[PDB]
DNA sequence: AGATGGGGAATCCCCTAGA
DNA sequence: AGATGGGGAATCCCCTAGA
């Protein structure tokens, strides 16, 4: 019996939320873009066995993994982790009204600590998540009751260690099916499985990327013209324009249109000169795509059209 | 013996700094325009009397005055007050390095109520600023030795009462001089002077109006060609695009260029549509000016060039 | 010296609106 | 019901740079 995902979560576009900011905002969605389907992330348990208890946990995204200190909240969640069970006739659990809990930079080392103290105490898979040698705690742990001294240092020494590091703008999911043993307890797990970055919309670097108006929809095909875009907030040092044109047989041309840092006005607005068309002498126009693509991780907005006419 | 401003503060452009902000941001200018002037705001006591001591403290912009719960800091503060001599030779006090330090909302209270305290104990205007009561605490107090339990509690009375309207955005200095009564000491102050308001340019509506560039810089006489000008943050509601001309008999031509409050991007981009000129039919161009213009306070941005052309 | 700004991030608040 | 966004304000952080 292993545990596999379904469908991914939607990495980009969801936006993490402050305590304050309530619970009523929305949860995360999943990857699929099919029309009239609100698309929850899934999961299934493939090799069927005894009525599993799945849950999820929020790790970070980081070389090695570790816990993360944002907490999952919504409909089955408890302590910033989510807890459900697959039915026979449903080895496969969908995950709806998931939200993520932005815990402040201030604030991040007691509550990295008190989500390890938890997961400890739980046996969610503390030997990965905390510290390899609390691997024993494994399914076990004892609420306050059984969690000794001797943990609770290794909890201190962990979180000390990784709120340093930690990137409170993305995180993963972490699913591990725990299958039943003894009569009703469910307590041995399968391999855990971590899903794709869920990059918060809300973070200057993972932002939506969108172009609202333009100024000019055409332009000459030898370039130079002066165009004023209206986008969504941006970082003029990691921005590009892209003209581009996709040929039947997978060539792709592009240009980028140019400007500087400077031209980038206020996150909101950019100003740039078209760049010169792939062939100058040409008798019909020829209709190019634009759009905002990051350098760092190279997302892209969605294409706005662009007619260029002859010299 | 009376004290009057020689020049007032600067009205709108400083900005209020949060404790954390640090000291080392700048000082509060006075209201000239000059070239090559650094002008501090101004005061000065007329009909000369002794060494006087001059005050300055934060005052609410409310209909009745009341002390503010911001605090001045710089060169010559101590506890939200600024204080300085002046010297025979120089009846005039000028003021520069005067720093506003902005409260948060929600430590109001505890921080006008500080205030009013050490005024009460300072005997700086305590029954204008404070309560009427406590006007026999005028020039006397006694630095928490002698404030007793009556005062205090009006002090919290006030307090209280006073945080709800507290407008945090604007401010008013008040400056009292202290002529010298016995040997020594300074005492007998005259009427104290309230100046301008002074609103914090991080205030969404006190914000710095300027066009940062436009699309077009001219446009048929008719009429509606749409524009896209760029600008400081505004707000949808609250803004409007003025277009003008200044005949030498002082009459003047205005006409609004039309947007709206959607076509406002993001607070720093407006796209609107050229408004009619004056005249239809006319031979050489005629320049006139663009500029911001808040309908609020009716505050405006430097002008900006705009040449109309015929028919 | 000693006088001096500003952009934008991190956080948080409150809107609109259909059965 | 019960599922669901977004704009921008309030606060705060850290840049660049000349003797």
């Amino acid at each position: 019996p292993y545990l596999q995902i379904l469908e991914q979560p939607k990495q980009r576009g969801f936006r993490f939320r402050y305590v304050a900011e309530g619970p009523s905002h929305g949860g995360l969605p999943g990857a699929s873009s099919e029309k009239n389907k609100k698309s929850y992330p899934q999961v299934k348990i493939c090799n069927y066995v005894g009525p599993a208890k799945v849950i999820v946990q929020l790790v970070t995204n980081g070389k090695n993994i570790h816990l993360h200190a944002h907490s999952l909240v919504g409909k089955h969640c408890e302590d910033g982790i989510c807890t459900v069970t697959a039915g026979p006739k449903d080895m496969v659990v969908g995950f709806a009204n998931l939200g993520i809990l932005h815990v402040t930079k201030k604030k991040v080392f007691e509550t990295l600590e008190a989500r390890m103290t938890e997961a400890c105490i739980r046996g969610y898979n503390p030997g990965l998540l905390v510290h390899p040698d609390l691997a024993y705690l494994q399914a076990e742990g004892g609420g306050d009751r059984q969690l000794g001294d001797r943990e609770k240092e290794l909890i201190r020494q962990a979180a000390l260690q990784q709120t340093k590091e930690m990137d409170l703008s993305v995180v993963r999911l972490m699913f591990t099916a725990f299958l039943p043993d003894s009569t009703g307890s469910f307590t041995r797990r399968l391999e855990p499985v971590v899903s794709d970055a869920i990059y918060d919309s809300k973070a200057p670097n993972a932002s939506n990327l969108k172009i609202v108006r333009m100024d000019r929809t055409a332009g000459c095909v030898t370039g130079g013209e002066e165009i004023y875009l209206l986008c969504d907030k941006v970082q003029k040092d990691d921005i590009q324009i892209r003209f581009y044109e996709e040929e039947e047989n997978g060539g792709v041309w592009e240009g980028f249109g140019d400007f500087s840092p400077t031209d980038v006005h206020r996150q909101f607005a950019i100003v740039f000169k078209t760049p010169k068309y792939k062939d100058i002498n040409i008798t019909k126009p020829a209709s190019v795509f634009v759009q905002l693509r990051r350098k760092s991780d190279l997302e892209t907005s969605e294409p706005k059209p662009f007619l260029y006419y002859p010299e």
